């Protein structure tokens, strides 16, 4: 009838003389109460995914902004951007009451991320998991959390842990979330009692929680083009000068900059020359969700470009 195998002590596949899996195992059974052997009849069954090691490892003016732009900035993206939001426009407006963050916000997020369900990953999150976890020192005790989560998550949703599917760094669903994201920020949205990653109406609400977690400020300006130029300070999102020295580099807000007396510079390679921005609060909150100036403006102007589209 039952079998305890406890005889059962090691495990074949690509992680069966893996000494990281080893310790993986024993800290799943001491601290979260898994079978030592159902644990290692799965990642017994789990891949050592070289693609996955070489991507982690792979990670003027030439227009380097207009070619990241254009790649989802795009009549066809725009237009299925309009869709997914017409067609989720409750959750959307739902998502703006509770948590202050606005449908364009909601809607580049989700379009960037899997440009709405239609690219969600086809690598088995356990498989990258615990290759990066296993076969990656650089950052095994960071994906070693990822895949602790990630079989809690599918024990705690009733998951198959192979079933499931997603980025080379096992991200998830719509809007790609990393097991310890949904952990912390995924809500069920949808009101069923259960957290899907990959259901729309869920997928809205973790982002929306998601930013304001993360300070987004309801109502307040994203960014602020400038006019002038100021090659001589550095840029990014990480910089930080205050509306007094940007001022005296040559900047001017095209907007006005509310009580803000601080900002980034940002700085997009529009070929021609350089566009400045004012980047604002909210702007380095989208950047919580993927670190990169190129993603924040994306996601945002993604989401602009949309709302006019239903405006029309
Ligand atoms: C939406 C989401 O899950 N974003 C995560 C973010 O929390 C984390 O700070 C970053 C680590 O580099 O990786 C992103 O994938
Ligand atoms: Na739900």
């Amino acid at each position: 009838m039952v079998e305890p195998q406890h005889n059962v002590m090691q495990m074949g596949g690509d992680f069966a003389n893996n000494p990281n899996a080893q310790q993986f195992i024993d800290k799943m059974v001491n601290k979260h109460g898994f079978d030592r052997q159902q644990l290692q009849e799965i990642l017994s069954q789990a891949k050592r995914l070289d693609s996955v090691l070489r991507l982690m490892d792979n990670q003027g003016p030439n227009g380097a902004w207009l070619r990241y732009r254009k790649k989802f900035i795009t009549p066809d993206n725009v237009q299925n951007g309009v869709v997914f939001w017409n067609q989720y426009e409750d959750a959307l407006n739902r998502a703006w009451q509770v948590y202050g963050v606005p449908p364009e916000i909601i809607v580049g997020i989700i379009g960037v991320e899997t440009r709405w369900g239609r690219v969600m990953g086809k690598t088995r999150i356990l498989d990258a998991l615990a290759t990066l976890s296993f076969n990656y020192p650089r950052r095994a005790e960071y994906f070693s959390g990822e895949l602790e989560t990630f079989l809690l998550m599918a024990r705690d949703e009733q998951d198959d842990p192979l079933n499931l599917k997603g980025s080379f760094a096992g991200a998830m669903g719509y809007g790609q979330f990393m097991p310890s994201s949904y952990k912390q920020y995924a809500v069920d949205f949808s009101g069923d009692g259960h957290i899907n990653l990959w259901d729309p109406v869920d997928a809205i609400g973790s982002v929306a929680n998601y930013f304001k977690a993360h300070g987004w400020v309801k109502g307040d300006q994203v960014a602020v083009m400038a006019n002038g130029q100021a090659p001589g300070l550095p840029n990014g999102f990480k910089t930080k000068y205050s509306i007094s020295q940007l001022a005296a580099a040559g900047l001017t807000p095209q907007q006005p900059l509310g009580n803000h007396q601080q900002a980034s510079l940002l700085r997009l390679d529009v070929g021609t020359g350089y566009q400045y921005w004012y980047g604002l609060p909210n702007f380095y909150t989208i950047t919580r969700y993927n670190h990169s100036t190129h993603y924040a403006m994306a996601v945002w102007q993604l989401g602009q470009a949309v709302a006019l589209a239903r405006v029309q």
